[PDB]
């Protein structure tokens, strides 16, 4: 029987608490023996039994105060112990097999090392325990292993004991003084190179930093170490927070499902977010390592010192920590580029999730498998909700709320409501209506109409809002939407906002279904910038003219507004030509639209970081969100045709800007990164010029590149334009990098996203490639996931071959690695967005998976919602 769902309104405090736990591991890959001594305290009724969670455990013994216990019974996923006193010592001994753990949750094998992953509910795969985040205990961990095979034995906290044994075994004991929920426990055993450094806090605490990597990779760790130090200094300056322990350890592992994990004092990272060298890593990799390193470090306060009362409160730490890593990257790098890409993700990927059968509020109300809810909504929309609080309060009040949040809840497990109340009490801003953002799903739609009265010199905005019903909620109500505006006159000068002789704040409080806002002393009919900086996560409906948008592309004060205006301009003609493609007609584009992008290329006063993003066309997933019914083949071909048209009309300007931004020296510095993004944005268009010219330029950049950023941009362009040099370049890349999995991932992504007519045939053949393996999540997502998620034109082939391919892959991964399978099934859940003939084939595919033997709960939850 598949699992029953759990509901947020059923939360009840635990009948039993555990205050301290002493763990002993006798490590072995085939068999590990765990001994756990816990000090327990009963808070519930005297006749309530102790219910411990446990999965795939071989129980060996159960003692209460050293007495072998007889009043216990094992049930599905639990050990139930009865007739207990109010205080006692529980001792459990059980066995596990890390070598058989292909799901990568609990204690498992990563190559030759042993490591753990315990969030959300993985610790119960190690021993019987109260595997819930509102139980906080002080841990002490003793590890015993073969010295030659496992010379390094790591756990949370500080080393407090160590010894050697006979038969070549040794041991180390660790102690972590901060109580924690078990999902923050970590253990690592293996042989590593160690990069060691130090960081001194502003108050004088010296912290030892230790980065563990595979033998031979010390020259790939310096940037990660630098990013850690940068994270520690920034948190002090911006939030006034210092690290609270003596050591900070990071371990890079090749086999990892969840990107990275914030285990107290012992983070475990996917190698993709640690290792970097200029010849193997791109600018995006460097900046991703920075953001992930920061994200995990910032969890030390927003997550660890204050954790979650229950898993429905996940956004309490993830939304706030994402917001923190966004501010970190924005302060240190380009704020405009960070915001633009964060908005592309919201519009392009999160809106669709909110328009799917899996839609949920940032604080879910119902969950079957908690691992299915580490989502764009909980993370990305969660951060937008935090940012809206920052917008309503301001930086000063916002930090006051942070400090009150920590004062009240440091050392406990809190809820989302606790956080909002702290911000409300500290700032004196009423957030009662704002709380609805936590409980209501779906994307609000904000409609705006304006009117200028020359007689009275008044400008009136009539703003309405509505949220369409979602599969999970039939009731929707208006929200508190912060709506930021700016009014520009005929010269591009900002018009002061005022009413009745008093200034009016530029952040409007849109709180009702319909409302009017009147402004005085509007001397000239203005051009509005609406929803500035994406001030709320909503869809905007305003009948722009092409001239208003090109005006904003020229005169808007904030760089984000200039990019946003260009997106609105493109959207109108993306929709035009998709309709034309469906009727067999070629692309049509007014002359004045191409000229607006010509002016961007030739504007010497525009930040090249911004110009590069305006010259980056929306992705196929961003384009899909513009349509009621997705035609993935028309979207893909219209994107190419638009690229070809602009490449021909702007050929001369593109080549000039491309040559002007050449850089002989390669530096990982934001100004250098910006020029390089603008150069490679021009290269995308130039690849679609005359064949002989494009093939020479692309091949030249590939062979002369002194860094992987420029080499991969050329290789990507050769695949995208199907240039004659493609096959040769792709073979050289393979011949050179086939032994480096991280570098080959980029190669698989290009194969899976290729516009070639035989892409599926090539993808299937790559299942036997020397660098691919179904045992590594990174390889799976780079080839299979990129195909189903990032090549919808091929995944949605009219013959249904894409659906059948994915069914085969998921049949394997459902038994091997359900967590990775659940991420790969997401393209099938969106069937209702497509045409009826495609829906029929996709339902048939879901029905096949629905009838699998040993269907995991991960897929059962999604399949059930999809077929409803
Ligand atoms: N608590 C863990 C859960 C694992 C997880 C998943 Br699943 C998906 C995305 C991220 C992540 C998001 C942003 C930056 C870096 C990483 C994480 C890491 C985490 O949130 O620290
Ligand atoms: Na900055
Ligand atoms: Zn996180």
């Amino acid at each position: 029987q598949q699992p029953q769902a759990k509901y947020r309104h059923d939360y009840r405090a635990p009948d039993y608490q555990i205050t301290d736990i002493d763990l002993t591991f006798d490590l072995d890959a085939q068999k590990t023996v765990v001994t756990a001594v816990s000090q327990a305290v009963r808070h519930g009724a005297s006749d309530a039994p102790l219910r411990l969670n446990g999965e795939d455990l071989k129980l060996v013994s159960v003692h209460i105060n050293d007495e072998p216990w007889t009043a216990w019974k094992e049930e599905e996923g639990a050990l139930v112990i009865s007739n207990l006193p109010e205080r006692f010592t529980l001792k459990i001994i059980n066995e596990i097999s890390p070598a058989a753990n292909t799901a990568l949750e609990g204690l498992y094998q990563s190559g030759d090392a042993l490591c753990t992953q315990c969030e959300a509910e993985g610790f119960r795969h190690i021993t019987y325990y109260l595997d819930r985040p509102d139980v906080l205990a002080r841990f002490t961990t003793k590890i015993i292993a073969d010295k030659i095979k496992y010379p390094f034995l790591l756990s949370n906290g500080n080393r407090v004991a160590q010894g050697e044994l006979e038969n070549g075994r040794h041991w180390v004991q660790w102690q972590d003084p901060f109580p924690k929920p078990c999902y923050l426990f970590a253990l690592v055993a293996g042989d590593f190179d160690v990069l060691r450094d130090t960081f001194t806090t502003r108050s004088g605490r010296e912290v030892a930093l230790e980065l563990y990597v595979d033998r031979g990779n010390l020259d790939r760790a310096p940037w990660a170490m630098t990013s850690l130090k940068n994270s520690m200094k920034w948190d002090e300056e911006r939030f006034g927070l210092e690290y609270d322990l003596d050591i900070y350890m990071i371990v890079a592992v090749d086999f990892f499902n969840m990107g990275a994990m914030e285990n107290k004092g012992l983070n475990i990272f996917n190698s993709k977010y640690v290792l970097a060298r200029t010849d193997t890593a791109t600018d995006k990799d460097y900046l991703d390592i920075e953001r992930v390193i920061g994200h995990e470090y910032f969890h030390n306060w927003t997550g660890n010192r204050v954790t979650c009362r229950d898993w429905f409160q996940l956004s309490l730490k993830e939304g706030l920590t994402v917001f923190r890593d966004q501010e970190f990257s924005s302060d240190l790098g380009s704020r405009a580029v960070n915001r633009i890409n964060n908005v592309r993700t919201m519009r392009g990927l999160q809106f669709a999730e909110d328009a799917s059968p899996m839609a949920h509020p940032i604080r879910p109300d119902m969950v079957i498998e908690m691992n299915n809810f580490y989502t764009l909504t909980v993370y990305e929309k969660g951060a937008e909700v935090i940012r809206m609080i920052h917008t309503l309060l301001g930086e000063e009040n916002f930090q006051k709320g942070m400090q009150l949040y920590f004062e009240r809840h440091d050392g406990s497990a809190a809820t989302c409501d606790d956080f909002v109340q702290a911000m409300e009490d500290a700032s004196n801003v009423d957030l009662s209506h704002f709380r609805r953002w936590y409980s209501q799903s779906g994307t609000p739609i904000v409609t705006v109409k304006d009117d200028y009265n020359p007689e009275t010199e008044q400008y009136t905005l009539t703003i309405s809002q509505r949220t369409p019903a979602t599969p999970d909620q039939a009731e929707k109500q208006p929200l508190h939407i912060p709506f930021a505006i700016e009014l520009y006159d005929n010269e591009g000068k900002v018009i002061p906002l005022q009413k009745g002789g008093h200034p009016v704040n530029s952040v409007l409080n849109v709180t009702q279904a319909e409302q009017t806002f009147v402004f005085d002393n509007v001397y000239f009919q203005p051009v509005p910038a609406l929803l500035c900086e994406f001030s709320a996560p909503v869809k905007l409906e305003y009948k722009w003219s092409d001239q208003q948008l090109t005006f904003l592309m020229r005169h808007a004060r904030n760089d984000f507004s200039r990019w946003d205006a260009a997106q609105s301009l493109l959207a109108t003609y993306i929709k035009l030509n998709v309709a034309r493609h469906q009727q067999g007609q070629p692309l049509s584009l007014p002359v004045h639209v191409a000229d607006a992008f010509r002016a961007v290329l030739l504007d010497e006063k525009i930040d090249p970081a911004l110009a590069a993003e305006i010259l980056t066309l929306p992705s196929v997933n961003e384009m899909a969100e513009l349509f009621d019914i997705i035609d993935p083949i028309a979207i893909a071909e219209v994107r190419e045709a638009l690229t070809r048209t602009l490449a021909t009309e702007l050929a001369d300007e593109l080549l000039a800007i491309y040559n002007a931004n050449y850089q002989s020296e390669y530096r990982v510095e934001h100004e250098d990164i910006a020029k390089r993004t603008l150069r490679n944005a021009c290269l995308r268009f130039l690849a679609f010029g005359e064949t002989h010219l494009a093939d020479v330029l692309v091949s030249k950049q590939f062979h002369e590149a002194n860094n992987m950023t420029d080499a991969l941009a050329a290789l990507s362009a050769a695949v995208a334009a199907q240039l004659p040099c493609r096959d040769a370049l792709m073979q050289e890349y393979d011949d050179k990098w086939h032994q480096n999995g991280l570098v080959m991932d980029k190669w698989f992504i290009l194969q899976a996203t290729s516009p070639a007519a035989n892409v599926l045939e090539t993808v299937r053949g790559l299942l036997q490639h020397r660098s691919f393996t179904m045992s590594n999540p990174n390889r799976i997502r780079s080839l299979i996931g990129a195909f189903a998620g990032s090549n919808p034109a091929a995944f949605h082939a009219e013959d249904g071959s894409g659906y059948l391919f994915l069914v085969e892959m998921l049949t394997d991964l459902n038994s091997r690695n359900p967590q990775v399978a659940s991420r790969l099934i997401e393209p099938l859940i969106r069937l209702k967005r497509y045409d009826a003939k495609r829906q029929e084939k996709m339902r048939a595919a879901l029905e096949q998976l629905k009838g699998l033997e040993n269907l995991s709960g991960d897929l059962y939850e999604k399949i059930t919602k999809a077929l409803a």
